[PDB]
C-alpha cells in the first residue's frame, strides 16, 4: 500500500508508462529499434553521437521509471553490443550523466535490473481482457529471437500470482494482533494456495522460451560488470564518478517474491556471515526501494514461526507447513528451470563453473527452506 504493492500485480508496476515527453524521443527511438541497431554494428555510433538530455522533464514516478528502462537498454546494448566479446568500458557522458542521476532519485543503481526489464516493461494488449499471456507485451528487446517476450512476460506473470499472496500478509498480522485463531489459519491456506497457484504460472516458461535463445542472446544482454572477467574493474560511468564500478547483472534474481515470504515463513536466509546471506541481501541493493523497506518492516514484525511454534496447534502448523513446502516447490521447479536453460547450454560448445557455485547457491536457500518444516 505505501510500500508500492498493488493488490492486482504486487511488486509489478501497475499499468506503466509507454510513451517519454516528446524530449527525450531520441532515447526512446535507440531503445525501441535495439534489434535493428545492433544487427547493423550501428548502436555505439549513435549513442556516442546523442545530446546530454537534462533529466529535469521526467515530471512523475511512471515516467522515471520507464526513462531507466530506455536508458537500462540502451547502457547494455552499448556495453555489450552485439554480445561476441567486444565490449565498451566507457559509457558516454551523454547517457552516463543523465542515467546516474536518474538512478540516484529512484534509488537504484545505473545498471538494468528485474525492476526495469520485468516489473516496468509490459503493457496490455486490449485494457479490457485480462492479465494473461496473450493480452500482453514487453517494451523493449534487445535482439531478434532473444525470447524477452517470454522470458520477461512469464517472469511478470509469475510475480501477478504472487501478489495474490501478498495482499493477504497483512490479514495474516492482524490475525496475530488480534488472536483469530482460524483467520491465521485460512489466511496461511490461502497464502499456500496462491504460491502453489505461482508455481504453475511458472511452468509457461517452457511454451514461450528458447533455451539455446536464452543463454545465447538474452543473458548476454542481462550480464553485468561485477565480478566479470570482461569488466574486471566495473563500467566507467563518464563524467558521473571518476572510478569504474561495479554492479550486479539484472536477474530473475532480483525479484522480491521469494525473499517476501521467507522474512514472512521466519526463514532465515539472509541471517549470517555465509556467502548465500550476503548474495541474498546484495540482492535487495538492486530491488526499487519502496520494497526494500516492505521487505525490512516484515523482518521487524512479530514473528509467524514464533506464534505457530507458541501455540500447540496441529492446525497453524500444517497451514505455517503448507506455505513452506509451496516455497520448496518454486525453489525446485526454479531449480530446473536453471538447469533447462542455464546448465545444459554451458556445456555445450557463464557462472557456476562446471555447475559448482550456481547450483550450490540455489541449493543451499533450498535446504534452508526444507529446514524450516515445523512437522511434529
Ligand atoms: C526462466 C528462466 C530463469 C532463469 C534461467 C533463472 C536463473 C537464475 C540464476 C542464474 C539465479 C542466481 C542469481 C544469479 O546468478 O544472477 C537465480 C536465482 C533466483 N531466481 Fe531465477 N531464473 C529464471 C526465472 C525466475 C523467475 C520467473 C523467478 C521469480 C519470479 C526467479 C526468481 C529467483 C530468485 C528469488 C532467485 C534468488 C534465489 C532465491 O531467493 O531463492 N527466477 N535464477
Ligand atoms: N555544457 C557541458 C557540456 C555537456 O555536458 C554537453 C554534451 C552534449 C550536449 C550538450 C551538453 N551541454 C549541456 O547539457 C560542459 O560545460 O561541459
Amino acid at each position: 500500500a505505501a510500500y508500492h504493492i498493488d493488490e492486482e500485480v504486487g511488486f509489478a508496476l501497475p499499468n506503466p508508462q509507454e510513451n517519454l515527453p516528446d524530449f527525450y524521443n531520441d532515447w526512446m527511438f535507440i531503445a525501441k529499434h535495439l534489434p535493428d541497431l545492433i544487427e547493423s554494428g550501428q548502436l555505439r555510433e549513435r549513442v556516442e553521437k546523442l545530446n546530454m538530455l537534462s533529466i529535469d522533464h521526467l515530471t512523475d514516478h511512471k515516467s522515471q521509471r520507464l526513462a531507466r528502462l530506455v536508458l537500462g537498454c540502451i547502457t547494455m546494448a552499448y556495453v555489450w553490443g552485439k554480445g561476441h566479446g567486444d565490449v565498451r568500458k566507457v559509457l558516454p557522458r551523454n547517457i552516463a550523466v543523465p542515467y546516474c542521476q536518474l538512478s540516484a532519485a529512484l534509488e537504484l543503481p545505473p545498471i538494468l535490473v528485474y525492476a526495469d526489464c520485468v516489473l516496468a516493461n509490459w503493457k496490455k494488449k486490449d485494457p479490457n481482457k485480462p492479465l494473461t499471456y496473450e493480452n500482453m507485451d514487453v517494451l523493449f528487446s534487445f535482439r531478434d529471437g532473444d525470447c524477452s517476450k517470454g522470458f520477461f512476460l512469464v517472469s511478470l506473470l509469475v510475480e501477478i500470482a504472487a501478489a495474490s499472496a501478498i495482499k493477504v500478509i497483512p490479514t495474516v498480522f492482524k490475525a496475530m494482533q488480534m488472536q483469530e485463531r482460524d483467520t491465521l489459519l485460512k489466511a496461511l491456506l490461502e497464502i499456500a494456495s496462491c504460491l502453489e497457484k505461482a508455481l504453475q504460472v511458472f511452468h509457461q516458461i517452457h511454451d514461450h522460451v528458447n533455451p539455446k535463445a536464452f543463454f545465447s542472446v538474452l543473458r548476454i544482454y542481462l550480464s553485468g560488470w561485477k565480478g566479470n572477467p570482461q569488466l574486471s574493474d566495473g563500467l566507467v560511468y563518464e563524467g558521473f564518478w571518476e572510478d569504474p564500478k561495479e554492479f550486479a547483472g539484472g536477474s530473475a534474481g532480483q525479484s522480491s517474491v521469494f525473499q517476501c515470504f521467507d522474512v514472512l515463513l521466519g526463514i532465515q536466509q539472509t541471517a549470517g556471515g555465509g556467502h548465500a546471506a550476503q548474495f541474498l541481501q546484495d540482492m535487495r541493493r538492486y530491488m526499487p526501494p519502496a520494497h526494500r523497506n516492505f521487505l525490512c518492516s516484515l523482518e521487524s514484525n512479530p514473528s509467524v514461526r514464533e506464534f505457530v511454534l507458541s501455540k500447540g496447534d496441529a492446525g497453524l502448523r500444517e497451514a505455517y507447513d503448507a506455505c513452506v513446502k509451496a516455497l520448496v516447490s518454486l525453489r525446485s521447479y526454479h531449480l530446473q528451470i536453471v538447469t533447462k536453460y542455464i546448465l545444459i547450454p554451458a556445456s555445450q560448445q557463464a557462472k557456476g563453473t562446471g555447475g559448482t557455485d550456481l547450483m550450490n547457491f540455489l541449493k543451499t536457500v533450498r535446504s534452508t527452506t526444507e529446514k524450516s518444516l515445523l512437522k511434529e
